[PDB]
């Protein structure tokens, strides 16, 4: 039950895959991406090969944190897996790992340089991404880089969240906190990225257009306000608080006169994503039951991650223990229904 495989060079890359997938196309390249056609379904996949997987530790175990996580997700706005193949018959000569996905189309930064959003498209979008961030969430994932670019956004206005490799700056959209290296991080920073994509669908412009990270910060504190003493406290580096200090002390805008055209509640959600202070940043989850999206909150078809425990960053094994592990996961896989 092996399928037959064939062997390609694209872009100096060698591809060997299974037979029912065809007319591969390169769309970018740590992983190279070929559009297919899967001859099976009839349907348009992507197909990634990842670089090099088991060639370095920290490759080895992305590799397999990136493929037990996938195989996990199975959510209508979280991009889900397709496929797992290897070209390898045993462990000894396993040493290349392709991912099968559903082709996307549009990420929403197409979306909002194509046109202006009525508020009912925003809460559509806005919504799909807090019911996928809380489910990616509740697995005890952090999305890290949620940004216009990583969301798909099919043609009937279904997004799914994903990574999209490089195929808009990440900083824009990047939590202060991360920016200043705080060594440990909520999922809140996802939440404060939801709350400048938010804004962005409502005014058509991005929220903090750094140039670099200190600008960056800079535009977030005129709008949030300069930090208060227990905020700054938590900031341990005296040179650190100095230059934060030394800036000019700037009042918290008022929301409702920055983003005069919003909805009122549109502009609520918004204060409650970009708090400075991680711990007081809405959840997910809370967000979901805000009064914004009361046309399209269903407390029944909101779901939680399966049990499966994705909490790795935390884990060192030896080189040849991940791979071991990976192969085990593309050895189990088993395929969803259509
Ligand atoms: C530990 C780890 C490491 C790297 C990525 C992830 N990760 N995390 C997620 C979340 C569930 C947290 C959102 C998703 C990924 N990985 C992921 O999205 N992988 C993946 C797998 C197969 C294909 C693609 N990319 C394309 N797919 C579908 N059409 C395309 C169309 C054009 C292009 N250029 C790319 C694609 C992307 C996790
Ligand atoms: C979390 C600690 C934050 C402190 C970072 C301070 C670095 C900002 O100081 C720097 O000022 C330079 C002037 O010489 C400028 O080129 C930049 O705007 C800035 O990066
Ligand atoms: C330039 C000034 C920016 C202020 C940054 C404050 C960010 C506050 O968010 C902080 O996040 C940490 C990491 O999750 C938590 O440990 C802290 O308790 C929380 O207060």
């Amino acid at each position: 039950e092996r399928p037959t495989f064939y062997r390609q060079e694209l872009n100096k890359t060698i591809w060997e895959v299974p037979e029912r997938y065809q007319n591969l196309s390169p769309v970018g390249s740590y992983g190279s991406v070929c559009a297919a056609f899967d001859t099976k379904t009839g349907l348009r996949v992507a197909v990634k090969k990842l670089s090099r997987p088991f060639q370095s530790i920290i490759h080895a175990k992305r590799t397999y944190r990136e493929l037990r996580l996938l195989k996990h997700m199975k959510h209508e706005n979280v991009i889900g897996l397709l496929d797992v193949f290897t070209p390898a018959r045993s462990l000894e000569e396993f040493n290349d790992v392709y991912l099968v996905t559903h082709l996307m189309g549009a990420d929403l930064n197409n979306i909002v340089k194509s046109q202006k959003l009525t508020d009912d498209h925003v809460q559509f979008l806005i919504y799909q991404i807090l019911r996928g961030l809380k489910y990616i969430h509740s697995a005890d994932i952090i999305h890290r880089d949620l940004k216009p670019s990583n969301l798909a956004v099919n043609e009937d206005s279904e997004l799914k969240i994903l990574d999209f490799g490089l195929c808009v700056a990440t900083r824009w959209y990047r939590a202060p906190e991360i920016m200043l290296n705080w060594m440990h991080y909520n999922q809140t920073v996802d939440i404060w990225s939801v709350g400048c994509i938010m804004a962005e669908l409502l005014t058509g412009r991005t929220l903090f257009p750094g140039t670099d990270h200190i600008d960056q910060l800079k535009l977030i504190l005129r709008l949030v306000g300069t930090p208060g003493a227990e905020l700054l406290k938590k900031i341990s580096s005296e040179s650190a608080r100095n230059y934060i200090q030394s800036l000019t002390q700037m009042p918290k805008m008022n929301f409702a006169n920055v983003f005069i055209g919003a909805n009122p509640l549109a502009v609520d959600l918004l204060e409650k994503m970009l708090v400075l202070d991680s711990d007081k940043r809405i959840t997910a989850a809370q967000a979901l039951a805000h009064a914004y999206f009361a046309q399209y909150h269903d407390p029944d078809d909101e779901p939680v991650a399966d049990p499966y425990d994705q909490s790795l960053e935390s884990r060192d094994l030896l080189i040849d223990e991940w791979k071991s592990l990976t192969y085990d996961e593309v050895i189990s896989f088993v395929p969803p229904p259509l």
